[PDB]
């Protein structure tokens, strides 16, 4: 076939019912991630290729960078809850791998206040028992497929990404084939 098991995708042992059709999986402590998002934007140019009906989600995990490492993940509940992802996502990534100026869940705070997100907005959503669900559901996604390492991507709780398993001499070769692959694994 051109499309293998084992080459461009691994199959879940363990299927995961009712999961998103794709999730992706990340920490701004990552560095592929870091690549996958400012140099790559891998996400979005799965959206380009995925049908219509076809829904997009990211979480964030605490596996990488401790204390920080989890206050990163409610920070990115709060972002998912206010919908401000896209204004935040970038200053995370420099923040914690470019300039290093995040230390502290202050720092990540004032990173929200930069992007324009008032100060009580942000402190009343940190607090909030509805980002306390999201970084649930968070944590229950990445439990659900013994999840050790990132960036990941999953299709249909069935079908996992294998980027190492594609051609990297070009950037833009790979991300379509990445892309192309999303879609193919979307319709099986």
């Amino acid at each position: 076939a051109q499309y293998e098991d084992g080459k461009q995708y691994t199959t879940l042992e363990k299927p995961v019912a009712g999961a998103p059709q794709v999730l992706e999986f990340f920490s701004f402590f990552c560095p592929h991630c870091y690549q996958f998002e400012e140099v790559l934007h891998i996400s979005d140019n799965v959206k380009k290729k995925l049908p219509e009906g076809v829904k997009m989600t990211k979480y964030h995990v605490n596996f990488m960078g401790g204390d920080l490492g989890k206050d990163l993940t409610q920070a990115w509940a709060v972002a998912m809850a206010l919908g401000v992802e896209d204004k935040v996502t970038v200053p995370l990534f420099e923040g914690v791998q470019k300039t290093q100026t995040i230390r502290s869940a202050s720092d990540i705070r004032d990173v929200f206040i930069n992007a324009g997100i008032k100060g009580e907005e942000y402190d009343a959503a940190w607090n909030s028992f509805v980002v306390k669900s999201l970084v649930a559901q968070q944590e229950k996604a990445a439990a659900d497929v013994q999840l050790r390492g990132v960036p990941a991507m999953f299709v249909n709780g069935k079908y996992q990404l294998n980027p190492q398993g594609m051609d990297t001499s070009n950037m833009d070769v790979f991300v379509q084939q990445y892309a192309d692959t999303v879609k193919y694994l979307s319709e099986k």
